[PDB]
């Protein structure tokens, strides 16, 4: 039989390919196609998921023995992504493959360049704004934005709205006894100030700021793990950190923004659901798992957690402290064009357009 693969995420192209090859290797029986539902998927783990989950366009996975040696929290981040209002009805329909965090990647030798410690970034808001400023004012770039990518401009709000807004209060927001205006607000004022720190045209594309990075021309990027590898291959000898994005300056109370980057499920209708379970088992061995995680700069979703690159020291504290909160975009609705208002907001200013936006798309 052949396999259609549905392989959701640009980054790791080429990695998947070479492992559907090494597996048809060892079953000559099985051909996968890599691009009428798809036979085998992976799915970035956010509200579109939960979506496609609820309408049971995926495979249950709720009782599979694989299950049961996976990081629990990344198992029921799954399953509450579950667009459902129903407790029973928050299944598992995919296995956590790979996770990220949110925050920021650092220029190791930049940092070294202006005296900062690049194993200690800042630990607090007033910090990670003195450390821009110093970078200003020592004839560096401090940030990199990438703006007309409009995706890349959740990636600061996530990371800011993991320690000022809890998960609970977008439950309070549907239920209305909050709003955008109360809890967003802070979040999108600081990153407005973020971006005021990129010296360079901000409105170039994802491509274009990981090669500007990677090529020395800016301290940071305000990007996620999953952004690593498409730096390292512009320079392999880029010296780079990954860091938590300091919301506040309560330095005891920060969290760090993490999610399940990675979703590997099998489509319900599949025609060769046992070929593809075979597929699936293969790419979620042990071995597999960590060398995706090394290629990948990821965090493997196994009980004993394997980071795949030790520029993610710095936030391997607030992962041991289960001091983790997952993405706040992941419970806005897919028909609200958040990436399009957010690109505006930064670009304007204008945070009062942006929460009623935000607001009157919500409450419709
Ligand atoms: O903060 C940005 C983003 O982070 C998380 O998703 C990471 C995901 O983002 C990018 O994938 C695309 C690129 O268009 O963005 C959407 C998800 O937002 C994906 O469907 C799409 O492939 C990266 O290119 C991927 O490598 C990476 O996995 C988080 O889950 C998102 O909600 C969002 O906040």
């Amino acid at each position: 039989v052949t396999l259609d693969f549905f392989q959701f995420k640009a980054e790791a192209a080429d990695w998947f390919k070479q492992a559907a090859q090494e597996f048809e290797k060892e079953n000559p029986d099985i051909r996968i196609n890599i691009n009428r539902v798809p036979d085998v998927i992976t799915f970035n783990g956010d509200y579109s998921f939960g979506t496609f989950a609820a309408s049971g366009v995926f495979h249950d996975f709720t009782d599979d023995p694989l299950v049961s040696e996976l990081n629990e929290g990344m198992v029921n981040i799954a399953k509450n992504l579950v667009q459902t209002s129903d407790p029973a009805k928050k299944r598992l329909y995919g296995l956590p493959f790979a996770g990220n965090a949110s925050g920021y990647i650092y220029n190791k030798d930049l940092f070294r360049k202006v005296g900062l410690d690049p194993d200690n970034p800042p630990q607090t808001w007033d910090e990670f704004i003195a450390m821009l400023k110093k970078f200003r004012d020592a004839g560096i770039n401090p940030v990199q934005a990438t703006l007309a990518d409009a995706w890349t401009t959740q990636a600061p709000l996530a990371s800011l709205a993991g320690t000022l807004v809890p998960e609970s209060e977008y439950a309070a927001l549907k239920s209305g006894d909050t709003t955008f205006k109360q809890i967003w607000t802070e979040p999108i004022e600081k990153e407005i100030e973020l971006f005021k720190y990129a010296d360079s045209e901000k409105g170039v594309t994802y491509q274009q700021g990981t090669q500007n990075f990677a090529k020395g021309t800016a301290a940071i990027i305000p990007l996620g793990t999953y952004a690593i590898p498409q730096i390292t291959m512009v320079n392999k000898d880029i010296d780079l950190g990954f860091a938590q994005m300091p919301a506040t300056n309560d330095a005891s109370k920060q969290i760090l923004t993490a999610g399940d980057d990675v979703i590997l499920t099998m489509g319900a209708n599949s025609r060769h659901k046992e070929q593809s379970m075979r597929f699936i088992r293969f790419l979620m061995s042990k071995k597999q798992l960590e060398n995706y995680a090394d290629a990948q700069s990821a965090i493997t979703p196994l009980k004993e957690t394997y980071f795949g690159n030790k520029a993610l020291e710095p936030v391997r504290p607030f992962f041991e402290s289960n001091r983790v909160a997952d993405f706040c975009d992941h419970y806005i609705p897919s028909s609200i064009n958040i990436g399009g208002y957010l690109q505006s907001a930064i670009m304007s200013g204008n945070v009062n357009q942006f929460i009623d936006s935000m607001q009157n798309e919500w409450n419709k």
